[PDB]
This record gives C-alpha cells, structure tokens and sequence, in this order.
C-alpha cells in the first residue's frame, strides 16, 4: 500500500471526518491490509467512498470499509 495515495485519501476523508480520530487511525492503520494495489487502487476508488463515509455511509463505514478489506483482497485472489 502506498501511504502517499492512502494520506492522500485522508485527505479527502479529512473534509468528511464527521469523526476525526476513528477514521484517522483507523485509515492510517488501515495502509497495512489497505485497498491501493495494482487492481485494488480502483477499489480504492470506492475504498475512498467509504473512506468518504458522508451520510448514509456513517462512520459505522470505518468497520465497513474494513469489511472491505476482506472482500477487497478476495478481489485480487
């Protein structure tokens, strides 16, 4: 995972974090199992809509986008 594209994309999150600390961590530790690979960037796309997690995708999308992760790399395999 590229911490550059991932903090990138906190940077996106940053404008949405209705809840600061939670996605911050949970996005920074996230890097480890993230979702920026050479297929998975694209789902990083949507990775980031949940990193996004505006509205209807509530912070309960941190968890979400952790589930994600588990389907992200299903994805590759």
């Amino acid at each position: 995972m590229d911490s550059k594209e991932v903090l990138v994309h906190v940077k996106n999150l940053e404008k949405n974090k209705s809840n600061d600390a939670a996605v911050l961590e949970i996005l920074h530790v996230l890097d480890k199992e993230f979702v920026p690979t050479e297929k998975l960037l694209r789902e990083t796309k949507v990775g980031v809509e949940v990193n996004k997690f505006k509205k209807s995708t509530n912070v309960e999308i941190s968890k979400l986008v952790k589930k994600m992760i588990s389907s992200w790399k299903d994805a590759i395999n």
